């Protein structure tokens, strides 16, 4: 797998083609809300009161060092292109006040519900929120065509570094040795040469051949003709003990934590739908190369995982079947989801639910000897029926549910969450047990 | 002024043309937020824990009795039509929970940010919010084309009444003797016959002739090429004392409270813009006839008020000049705003607005206890800023709705402070020339 190098894309001024991910995203954009909350608008509470003018000047420094934040999109002869502008002030900005968490959440909602223009920009909004005493907060919305979950950490590190440099009178400018998102976009297209792309597509086309199941969850309402794009969230409240045991199960059985969650979630879905086969989408990070680790952009590909469940399999059986499914999918993870879709020709996609695992250390930023936390807003467009979003660090494993309120009332979701965390507790307690001997509630 | 009668529009099934207001609203409709907060998504805290299934059944009863909630819109031969459906379940509904004010505001925000489809519907969203103890809340979003500020009280009275009737096994059905929004729409077109419409348009075309000023407020940011539809709100915090004196000022000088607010706001704007002439829009209620008082719909027309201010006029001068401008404008208030705009051909007309509601429309009685109608704070900032006043039994108060594309909040807080200061001075020195009312 070749290394990403700066200058791969023409540094002459010619506009680079959008990456596989940007192209799929641009196609669907209808000025909807952010599809998901885990990778959406965010904020960080500061243990000082930030100066608004210098914070704004720090933001312009971040735009200079982060080329995707100055990028708009347009078709040029049948090809979508990334048009980079020199204007480091293309940000939707405001200074506002709050006195408590409710007032802060009101400011977050305003930022989170912007519907940014991809043709003209800006693609980023920032609010400098002034709190009581020595408190303040930065609120940020980056359009998902220009970001992913990890981008939030990148943005805040760049912003706090620029803030501090500008305070010391130092300059804040682009790193010419760092690759851009345009370089990564070209690198991705070179990686997916025609033979390598057919090979990876061929894999998923074989795995997902035939009549695929459509997730059949019990709902409070039928799917409406008009989607209203109204997402809810609900924390799992997975007990710390059960969470620690679930992590212990994973390593004891030789599976990653993610493989374990995928298996338990598949069992949960199989029970609730009465369906043997379940499909779970997962957004896999493409940040393998460390040259991507300080770049804002869409460094993700959605990968489809298929599992077959029945209640005579044991916990250990499903863990090991998830290990094989995840292993092969990750081996072909560079297959762009939208080309997988095009190759499969479903009845117009593939997946109606998603599972995500983040390392909680990506939501932790050190600044001036203190630790800061990246917090997500709760509002989203409910792209899927429901998405399980897990985060694990040394301090423990925890999760939340993002759900489509067009289908579910919140107590239904709380009941689902209640069964899922119970199941996960039984998984760790009885790896040898057949699933039918794991009793409900 | 003819009476509104039920059956004015054919009860045969032929689709009535949209009202003047609905037409203007439909033309602009993209998929933007509610333009303003004062007339936007709302909620009411209930002193019991509502039963979700019966509350949903109550909502279907309101749809049956309130025909605009079952209306969608579509052109048919160059004419916008109100297509009424019999589906009393066309509502964006959910049941959700809250344990404190923050969690409730989270449920309000989700309802408030829906972008309802005018061609397909639903045009209404309702959330049955289950709180702690024996407490709950109803959260509601009705599209601007199908409502006005007063509609929220109509909706909630209908809802609580239906809820109780369904509890006692009684039926909840349409009142055939009550006119519909379709009747009002046809009544409005008959009222604005060609001669009567030309007369009212002629009035505003003469009053508003020439090069109109464009509100020139100091902003923190220039007006952006891409509007982001990001509204803020800021409470004015008008002291009870000054608010009472201000009301007392109005009565003593023989002007309505609204007239007094219009004068003080115009003075405030002239000072902040450096402009002698200021235009203020005001949404005027068209619910004169008591036959409209239990109807949900857009019963409003925007009217443009023009005022000339300089600092040698006294408080009493601007009060009496506001009296004449408002009196004449109200006399021609049926002239549809969009037709006034078409007649004037601007390069619309007003960049700011003033509203006065009677807080008795924001207060409803249920089983001996009084309930308050509360507005969300999110909106699309249709105007640079809008001053929203409400006068109830407890006093007079106001808030500012503002465009965050232009203003940071501390700028708006400083404006609200100068406007509140000015209004106190108005009441203290009605004889004084304005140049003797010093800032701060
Ligand atoms: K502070
Ligand atoms: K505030
Ligand atoms: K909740
Ligand atoms: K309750």
């Amino acid at each position: 797998i070749p290394e990403l190098r700066a200058g791969l894309a023409p540094r002459d001024g010619r506009a680079v083609e959008a990456s596989f991910g940007q192209s799929g995203i641009w196609l669907i954009d209808q000025y909807l809300p952010n599809p998901a909350a885990y990778n959406g608008p965010f904020f960080v509470r500061l243990p000082f009161s930030a100066d608004p003018d210098r914070l704004h000047a720090a933001v312009r420094g971040v735009l200079r060092r982060q080329e995707v934040l100055r990028t708009t999109y347009a078709l040029s002869d049948g090809t979508l292109r990334q048009n980079v502008s020199r204007d480091d002030d293309a940000v939707v900005f405001e200074v506002a006040r709050y006195g408590d968490d409710k007032e802060l959440d009101a400011l977050v909602h305003r930022v989170a519900n912007l519907r940014l223009d991809l043709a003209r920009g800006p693609v980023i909004a920032v609010t400098c929120a002034l709190g009581p005493a020595n408190r303040s907060a930065v609120i940020c919305n980056i359009h998902h065509i220009a970001s992913d979950a990890a981008s939030a950490g990148v943005f805040l590190r760049e912003l706090l570094d620029a803030y501090d440099r500008l305070g010391r009178g130092l300059p804040v400018e682009a790193d010419p040795l760092r690759p851009t998102y345009g370089d990564f976009s070209q690198w991705y297209r070179e990686l997916m040469n025609p033979e390598a792309l057919t090979r990876s597509l061929d894999h998923f086309a074989a795995r997902l051949a035939g009549e695929l199941p459509v997730l059949d969850l019990p709902t409070d309402r039928p799917r409406p003709p008009v989607k209203q794009h109204r997402g809810g969230t609900l924390p799992l409240h997975l007990p710390a003990a059960a969470a620690d045991d679930f992590e212990a199960l994973a390593r004891t059985e030789g599976v990653t934590l993610f493989m374990a969650l995928v298996a338990a979630y598949a069992v949960f879905l199989s029970r609730h739908t009465g369906q043997r086969r379940v499909l779970i989408g997962s957004p896999v990070s493409l940040r393998d190369d460390p040259a991507t680790h300080e770049l804002i952009g869409y460094f993700v590909n959605l990968v489809v995982l298929q599992q077959e469940i029945d209640d005579r399999m044991t916990v250990r059986d499903v863990l090991r079947r998830a290990r094989e499914e995840v292993s092969e999918a990750l081996r072909h993870k560079w297959a762009p989801f939208d080309k997988v879709v095009e190759r499969l020709q479903p009845p117009r996609p593939l997946v109606q639910t998603m599972l995500v695992l983040t390392q909680g250390d990506a939501g932790r930023i050190s600044h001036d000897d203190t630790e800061l936390r990246i917090e997500r807003g709760a509002a989203h467009g409910a792209k899927y029926d429901l998405s399980l979003v897990f985060e694990r660090d040394s301090e423990g494993l925890h999760g939340l549910i993002e759900y489509d309120a067009d289908l579910f009332d919140e107590p239904t979701v709380r009941a689902m969450g209640d069964r899922l965390r119970h199941l996960m507790e039984q998984f760790a307690r009885r790896p040898d047990a057949p699933l039918h001997e794991l009793e409900a509630l």
